[PDB]
Parts: structure tokens; C-alpha cells; sequence
């Protein structure tokens, strides 16, 4: 009745970035992994993160990994032996394209949850031309040592969930049969189920036991990062049912061919959504990775090799109340504050992160599946995070079993794991995971007071969805 | 101890006890002499009778109505021996009905806000440029006679005076010559000649809770229902001269003083980029306010042929309290009303302030911020049963009600016409500190940054660049 542990790791550990993700991770690797303590070593500039990591008795080297020294640094520490090392990419300002390729030249497994560049145009700052930068790397290099890329929970857990999703809503419908095995197949199953469009709807309702300071931007994760995303254009994952864009809209000459970005930035960027306990909420179009990589993957095309079917999908992202309050602080002053705090499991009095898919579209209109997962069985189940910091840490988890049972798989996304194997390992840390379908659409109530540019003959319409 | 400024020899009549009628009734007992036998506070609701009782003062538990205010209030307003006083604080009820039986009945009259009876429309008519135009129209038609003053608490009402006392400021700063002005063409004229181009009501209200806020549940300081009501009307501003743009939803007026716009969508969800000296740069919502229209329209100046060639932008940049933010990305967000709702008590308050002024921007030294930054420690010190919000609307209440009993046969009159001095000698005890800041920022701090926008760069302080598209 213990913890399960998956798999020995027979070479060293590097764990870079100790931050909230970090922190939270560490124990879920000490829990679920064999491997001589002294194999791991932590490697983060911070003297916070280095006073923790002396609490918890780890190696910790304070440095910053830059491309200057990141070749020096990391090439020893991952191929000191015996075996087979993996480094866990947890940072803010790191190369997350070349530690990788780093890691695999070296014959060393890599995850990480993001994809972001060393510490420009708005095009050049998207999400969209980072994934393009691994596929590039992975057809440049085929197979080889697994890299898994963008494996947090979201981007991440939420790829797991649109396809657990999918198999519900066929079978909510009475249809029966073997699930997809190919990325064709269930790219034609979305298609076939007629789903429109996707949110990664999320809201966080992790409250503080202090009210928010002013001059103090507070998230429940980094908030450096959620700054730097929520600075970034608005970017989505364009479906083929789409009919209008706005005029601030880009596209992209090269690539996939399934993004769209708009000349704004993503977290002063509302969109109508919906969550099982929020209901209808706004959510802010933060750019994300699985936003392109989701519709990608659902993407159908004819022998000609253009797209005839492809799910829109965006992130809807409905943070933790002071969070909400730091944007309106942040853009309103058009600067970030003087400080800022991330939400301690010691600091958050109740609440949740419900974290989940949002399928649109076909016949029962919408459907919800994801995590309900409280801070109070957060505390029960794992130490030193939040409601947030477990499903991130968690998948994290996942795709570390993952790729050491599959460790000569390449560079691969989330959408390419085994998500049943995935969700297995995951869901003991995920609390609740629920479908609940909703009659809601972004057209409730309007058109109301004032005229509005809807399009009443398609509710889920990004014209509708988007608030204007 | 306090001043006693006047008896009333007559029934005062409160219409409405809420949070702006708990915080007023106090004062009027404190500051003016009467048979305390002669109150009477009417209010529907149950626990205003609980909170009338406890006081010991008379208490009707009545609506008041087109159908009933007829028979309901002209007894009680012409019971003497005296000049009665209707004090209306009410949500529901309209404004000039109730102003237009005071005032055929020879009782003074003093209210917050334009507004119309409950209903049981098209958006030129939700516009506070409209109610109030059905005012100056009253005015029109019945001039003189004894004074009903329209829209006199904090904003609209005390903010007027502090344009005053900031043009005036302006002046002696900027080296403009001249005597303080006594007619409103000499105000209008002195803002033309300081280079006025627009103001902002600039308001942010740091009011913090002891608790955090309650899923679907609506929080604010004063009233939700009225908070609500105003911030779905359409935003909504006076239109200043020097402006060169305004938005494709924007709509204007075919009759009325001409000083008004408003925007097709509701002000609530309408930002503007603004500056309070404790916020510095921040967002404000646009929401509707009679001032906005009456400001502008005070400070016009017109050539002989009537037409306007000088006109002062002025809006409402309102940062609520941080509880009201939030229930406001609630409210929009879900599309609806919030189940439930409260305003906070100043028990439940542990800390902050209503910053609370004018900001006077265009000029040589381009912004100029003149207001009240009432703490709720000081609020509680000098005031009982009301947070810093009510107390800033109801000293300027009382304020109006000792000028009109001043100044009884003034007939309908704005916060405008009244002489500002004397109003804020009244009410300046209940406000805090009160100070002028002047900033450098602009609407275009840190503009353009990393996107492209639709700015205006020759001049800062256009309404393009201003409001958040
Ligand atoms: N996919 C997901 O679900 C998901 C979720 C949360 C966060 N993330 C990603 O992970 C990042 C980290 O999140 P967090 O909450 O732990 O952030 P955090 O800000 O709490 O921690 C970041 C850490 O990185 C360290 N750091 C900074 N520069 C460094 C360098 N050059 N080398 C090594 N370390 C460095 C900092 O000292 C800090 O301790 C986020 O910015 C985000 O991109 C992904
Ligand atoms: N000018 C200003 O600065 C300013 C400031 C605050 C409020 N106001 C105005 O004053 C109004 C009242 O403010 P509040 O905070 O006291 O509101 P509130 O919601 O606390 O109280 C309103 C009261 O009116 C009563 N009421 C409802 N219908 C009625 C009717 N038909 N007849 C008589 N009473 C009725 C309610 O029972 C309630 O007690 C606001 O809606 C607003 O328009 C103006």
C-alpha cells in the first residue's frame, strides 16, 4: 500500500531549477525512483533555492546555466555514470532546445515543460516558432535518446486528457470500438465526433491568508514566467470552422500551418469560457505550447497535403484571484511591480486547480474533462507545493516513467506518449477527474444591452468567443 | 464640539436608508437642531427598519413608487409647522418626480444621483446626459422657487468643488492673473485660459476586506445594486473640444447642452488608463456619472453665435476596491448578476482609504490631481456607521443641506452653482487629508512599447489615447 516505485535510474540526476516546480518535483523523484541519493545534484542560482535545498540534504550547485557555460557544466555532471543520467529541465531563462540536444548528444534522457530560449518581432516571440525549432531538431536527428518536450500540466497532462476525452465523448455516444493508435486516427475521431474547437480551461481558486499587497504581483506559480508568457502575443491553435479572425491576426509563412497569433498580449487578452465549478468565467488567451501541438495532432488532411479538418484550441486560463488583480495592476500601470511572491501550500487557506479540456462542437455541445485537484489533499499527498505545483510536478513524474521505459524514442511531445500509461502514473496526484458536459455557449444571454458583431448561427465561433 | 450650523423647523423625510442613509442621518443630528420627533426614514426593507428602530426614529416600511409617492410623501412633507426636508438616498426611485413634488410643496429637496423609477429601451435614453437634460428642463420650466439640489454627494457633488478649488490652484501655479471667478462664464473662461483640456474623476478605493471574497458574491462600499445599475449603463463622458477622435461606437446627442458622448457598450467593462497619487498610473473604469456631463457643461464656453469653443473632456477613471474588481471580471465574465451580494461595514474593513479627486490635465504643468485621501481609521475616528466611502457622500449631503437652507429659493441647482467655498468649509472636517499632487505622466507612458497601437502621438492626452481598445 505504499508508494510505487517505476523504474531505477542508473546514472546521475541534474535537476535544473529549483523553483516552485522544482521543489515539488524533487520528492516525487526521491518517492518514485531507485538511484543512490548522491546521484542527484540541484543545479539554480537562487540563495532561496539553495537554502531549501540544504533543508532537504541534496547536492545544490548556485549557478546560473548560460550559453556560455552550459556545455562545461552540464556535459560532466550527466555522463559521470554508470548508466544512463537524466536531466530535468525545471528553469526560467534557459535554452530549452539546447540542453536538449545537449542531453541526447550525450546519450542522457531530458524532460522538460516548457519550451523557451536563453534569457524582436512579435512573430519571432511565439510559441509557434519555438515547436518549430524542436521538430526541425527531430528531423534533423531522428530517434536517438528520448527527449520529451513540454511536459508539464499544461502544456502537457491536458494532451493525456483530450484524447481520454475523445474516447469518452465516442462513448457517451454509444459508439463502440478499438480507440485510435495513430495520430490519422484520432485526428479522423475528432473530426468524425465533429469537435470544433478545444480550451485548456483552467481556474485556479487558491486563495491567500493574506490580502494581495499592492505593488506585489502573486500567482501561484512563477510569476517571471506567467509575466513572460502573459507579454507574449495572444497565440492559438487555428481550427478550420473558423470564419473571421481579427484584423490584429497573424499568420505564419512556414510550419505546421495550425497557428494563428494576434498583435496583443495574451494576458490583457479575455475569451468567454467555461469550467465545471467557475461555470461561464472569462479566461485570458495566454499563448502555450499545446495550443499548436494539440491541433497539430488533430489535424486531417487530403492528398494534396492541405488541412480539410483541424480543432481550434487556445488556452482559457482563469488564475488564482490575486493573480487576476496583479494583471490589472501590472498592464494598468504598464509595468511589472517592484516585487513579487509565489503562493506557499503554508499561505493558501482553501481552493483548487481545476484544470481541464473543454470540447466543442459536436453533438452534446461541450464537454469538460480534467482535474479538481484542493490544496487540502494537495498537503495529504505530497509535500513542499500547492494545488497547482502537483499537477505540474506530477506529470512531470509521468513523462520521466515514460521515457525511461521508452528511452530510445527521440525527441517527442507530449501528444506522442502512451497517455493511458501516463494518466496512470499521474492520477493518484490529480484528485477528482471528472467529464461534465454544459448546454453553455459563449452566446448565453447575448445579445444583450448593446449591438454586438456575433455569429448566431455557430455559438462557438472565435468571433463570439473572443471579447471585443 | 460640533457645529450646529441651522434648526429645521419642518419634517426632514429620508427616502432610503442604506449605506449612504446610515452614514447621513447621523450627521444631520449632530449638525442641525430639530424636533427629533420629525424624521421619518422610509425604506422597504427589513433590516433598515431594525437599524431606524434601534435609533428610536420614526420608520415607514414603504417602496416608494410612481403609484404611491403622491399620497405617500406629500402628507409627511407638508406636516410643519416649518420648511420640510426631503433627503432622498435611494436606489429605484425617480429622482425628478420626487424633486418636482418636494419643491410644488414648498420642501427643500436634496438627492445623489439622477435616476428613474424601477421598471417593470434604447441606450441614448440610459444615458445620464439624458435624465439630467429631463433636470434642466424642469429648471426651464419652472424657475426659481424653493431650492432642490440635484446630485450632491461625492462624485457627482464635491468633485465640482474641488474643480473649483483646483482651477483656482491652477492659476496662482501657473501664473495666470486675474479674480477668482463668481459667474460660471468665468470659470469656464478661467479653464479655457490655463489650458484645460480635459479632467478625469480619478478615484481609487483601497478599502480591504477581513475576509476574502466569497465566490458569486458581488462586494463594493457602497451600494451593488446602484454600482451595478450605473456600470451597465453605456460609458459615458463629457467631450472636450480638443479632442480629434472618437471610437466607431461612440454616439452623440441631437438636443440637450451638447456636451455629452457615449460609447455602445457598458462602462464597467470599459477602461482608461488614469493616475491617483496613491495608484500612480493606473486602470480606471469608465462609468457613467452625471458630472461628467455637468463639469463639462459648467466649464463651456461659447461665442455669441452659441457655439461651443471650449469644452473640457470629463469622465469618470474609477479603480473600485479590490474585492468590487474582482466581482466586476465575475460579473461580466459569467454574463449575469452574481446570486448575492454585500457591502462591507466599516467592522469589516482592516485597512485603506478612498482617494478620491479631480485630475485637471492639458495644461503647462500637465496633470494636476486635487482630492480627499480619507483613511477608514480617520472615517471611524470623527464618524460612526459607515465606511470611507459613505462618509466622503455623506459630508457633502450635508454640506448641500446647510447651503440650501442658506440659500432656500435658489431653485433646481447642480453641484455647480453652489458656492463652493461654503460647501467645502462644511464638509472638509469629514475628508481627510486633502491635497494637490502634480505628475508628469501621460497616457503615453511607455508608449508605443511592445505592440503596434492606434495612438496619437502629438498630443498625450486624446481620449484615443486614453481609452483601452
Ligand atoms: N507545462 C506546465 O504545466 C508548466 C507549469 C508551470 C511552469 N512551467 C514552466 O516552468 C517554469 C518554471 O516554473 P516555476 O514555477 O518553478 O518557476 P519559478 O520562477 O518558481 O522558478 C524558476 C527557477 O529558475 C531559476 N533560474 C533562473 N535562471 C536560471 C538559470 N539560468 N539556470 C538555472 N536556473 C535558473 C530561478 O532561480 C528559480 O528558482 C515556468 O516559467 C514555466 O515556463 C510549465
Ligand atoms: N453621488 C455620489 O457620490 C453617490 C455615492 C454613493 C451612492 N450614490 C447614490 O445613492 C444610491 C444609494 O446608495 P447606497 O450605498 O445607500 O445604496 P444601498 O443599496 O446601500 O441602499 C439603497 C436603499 O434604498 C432602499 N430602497 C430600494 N427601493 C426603494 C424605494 N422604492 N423607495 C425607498 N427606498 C428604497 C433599499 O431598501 C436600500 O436600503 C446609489 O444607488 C447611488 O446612485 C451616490
Amino acid at each position: 500500500t505504499d508508494w510505487p516505485v517505476y523504474h531505477r535510474i542508473d546514472g546521475p540526476i541534474v535537476m535544473i531549477g529549483f523553483g516552485s516546480i522544482g521543489r515539488g518535483t524533487l520528492p516525487l523523484i526521491e518517492r518514485h525512483f531507485a538511484f543512490d541519493r548522491s546521484k542527484l545534484v540541484v543545479i539554480d542560482p537562487s540563495d532561496e533555492a539553495r537554502k531549501l535545498a540544504e533543508a532537504r540534504g541534496v547536492r545544490f550547485i548556485q549557478q546560473a546555466v548560460t550559453r556560455d557555460n552550459y556545455r562545461e557544466l552540464l556535459v560532466p555532471l550527466l555522463t559521470a555514470g554508470p548508466g544512463q543520467g537524466f536531466c530535468v529541465n525545471l528553469s526560467v531563462d534557459t535554452s530549452s532546445l539546447d540542453i536538449m540536444e545537449l542531453a541526447r548528444e550525450n546519450g542522457a534522457l531530458y524532460i522538460d515543460t516548457v519550451v523557451q530560449p536563453w534569457l524582436l518581432k512579435p512573430e519571432a516571440r511565439s510559441n509557434y516558432a519555438l515547436r518549430e525549432t524542436v521538430l526541425a531538431a527531430r528531423r534533423n536527428k531522428p530517434g536517438g535518446t528520448t527527449a520529451v518536450s513540454c511536459c508539464g500540466a499544461n502544456p502537457g497532462m491536458v494532451s493525456w486528457f483530450v484524447k481520454q476525452a475523445l474516447v469518452n465523448l465516442a462513448a457517451d455516444l454509444g459508439v463502440t470500438g478499438e480507440e485510435p493508435t495513430t495520430r490519422e486516427e484520432w485526428a479522423r475521431l475528432a473530426m468524425d465526433l465533429g469537435v470544433k474547437g478545444i480550451h485548456i480551461a483552467e481556474r485556479d481558486t487558491q486563495r491567500a491568508s493574506f490580502p494581495k499587497p499592492f505593488d506585489v504581483f502573486v500567482n501561484t506559480w512563477s510569476v517571471e514566467g506567467f509575466v513572460s508568457e502573459g507579454l507574449q502575443p495572444a497565440e492559438l491553435g487555428w481550427g478550420t470552422f473558423e470564419r473571421w479572425m481579427p484584423d490584429n491576426a497573424r499568420g505564419h509563412d512556414s510550419g505546421c500551418g495550425a497557428g494563428i497569433y494576434l498583435l496583443q498580449p495574451g494576458a490583457n487578452t479575455r475569451v468567454r469560457s467555461w469550467t465545471p465549478t467557475a461555470m461561464a468565467q472569462y479566461g485570458f488567451l495566454v499563448t502555450h505550447n499545446e495550443s499548436i501541438s494539440i491541433a497539430d495532432f488533430l489535424t486531417v488532411r487530403d492528398a494534396a497535403g492541405q488541412a480539410v479538418y483541424r480543432p481550434t484550441c487556445h488556452y482559457a486560463y482563469h488564475p488564482c484571484n490575486d493573480a487576476v488583480l496583479s494583471l490589472h495592476e501590472m498592464f494598468g500601470s504598464g509595468k511589472r511591480q517592484s516585487d513579487w511572491r509565489i503562493l506557499d501550500e503554508t499561505e493558501i487557506v482553501d481552493g483548487i486547480d481545476e484544470l481541464g479540456v473543454l470540447l466543442y462542437g459536436h453533438g452534446k455541445n461541450a464537454y469538460w474533462y480534467g482535474s479538481q485537484l484542493s490544496i487540502e489533499e494537495t498537503r495529504r499527498i505530497a509535500p513542499d507545493q500547492n494545488a497547482t505545483g502537483l499537477q505540474v510536478s506530477s506529470a512531470v513524474l509521468a513523462g520521466m516513467v515514460w521515457a525511461l521505459e521508452n528511452p530510445n524514442a527521440g525527441i517527442v511531445e507530449a501528444d506522442d506518449l502512451d497517455f493511458r500509461r501516463c494518466l496512470e502514473v499521474q492520477t493518484p496526484y490529480l484528485g477528482p477527474v471528472v467529464g461534465v458536459y454544459t448546454d453553455w455557449t459563449p452566446l448565453a444571454g447575448r445579445p444583450g444591452l448593446f449591438p454586438e458583431d456575433i455569429d448566431t448561427s455557430d455559438p462557438w465561433q472565435f468571433r463570439n468567443v473572443l471579447v471585443r
